[PDB]
């Protein structure tokens, strides 16, 4: 590559001798043009390459950024207790909220798909239906199972977490929820009369 | 900055000239001296320039890998319709499924800790139950509905969906799921005898 300093100099020293053949002298001028077209050189391909860097940089701080979105509306367990006063703390811990924040993107996407393929909502309405969820699983089917078992006990309490466990177990033998033969339907019906 | 190649080259010029002053092959020696140490600093800093530059990129392909995380196992349509052979091509239209992969990790994030709030499931366990919420939701409630509504007919059909929407006015106006009071209890006791 180009001369270190030292040679260099060394060339502006030989040059400057009052005695130097002419030949020498044009040779060691020649030395001067000749290494100094290859700093010139190796400085423009630096200069492209530190370019094309930071194009590939600028790139990848956009990309990065739009599939971080915007970190200003991350819900914290301090926005959670804050909008939600039936929620501790203690709550948030035990769901393991923060452990969110871990997950990755292909985790996260793999997951928002299995909940969207299994309570049947389209994803653009997901969040604005997860209420009516939360409403559906912790109250009417409590109240609703509450009702049969009432009624099942003064015919006779039913199982009904046996009965979930076995459409369990249908579902992972067949990967169908289509055709689940779920028991609780059959044993409702001994309980019509 | 450093001289041009023509620049340098017409100082080379100069030095070739027999009949240049004595002074004169000294200055211009002495102009090619302070030149090449500025080439040559301008060079290094380049160089560092580049190389922090490369140190950056690579922690931000490595940043952006980790959210990322592994492309190779994310759940396409054509996996779905493969494990889930009740599902259609026409239900992952429907479903938007797609469109989750346009979402950025914070909708996502976000999304994922209302479903865990909404389910009572810690994070971690999420996936595993979510056969369990699809099973509670789409049979064992339609059946326990069904079974209340039956025999609500013969004893007069409840508005069970008057009911759902009263439950979730009230969630929306207090943001407490805890003391929503649920008008099917009232109801399904007024059934009761």
């Amino acid at each position: 590559g180009p001369l270190k300093p030292e040679e260099h100099e060394d060339i502006l020293n030989k040059l400057l001798d009052p005695e130097l053949a002419q030949s020498e002298r044009t040779e060691a001028l020649q030395q001067l043009r000749v290494n100094y077209g290859s700093f010139v050189s190796e400085y423009n391909d630096l200069t492209k390459s530190h370019n094309t860097l930071s194009k590939e940089l600028d790139n990848l701080r956009s990309r990065f950024g739009n599939l971080e979105g915007n970190t200003s509306e991350r819900i914290t367990i301090k926005n959670i207790l804050q909008s939600r006063p039936d929620i501790s703390a203690e709550e948030c811990n035990f769901l393991m909220v923060e452990q969110i924040d871990s997950a990755n993107l292909t985790t996260l996407q793999n997951t928002v798909k299995e909940i969207v393929l299994a309570v049947g909502i389209p994803y653009p309405k997901l969040r604005r239906k997860i209420p009516l969820l939360a409403i559906k699983l912790k109250y009417e089917n409590i109240m609703l199972s509450n009702f049969a078992q009432r009624l099942h006990r003064q015919v006779y309490e039913m199982n009904l977490k046996k009965f979930t466990d076995q459409a369990y177990y249908d579902f992972m033998s067949t990967r169908r929820m289509d055709s689940i033969d779920h028991h609780l339907e059959r044993c409702l019906d001994h309980l019509y009369d």
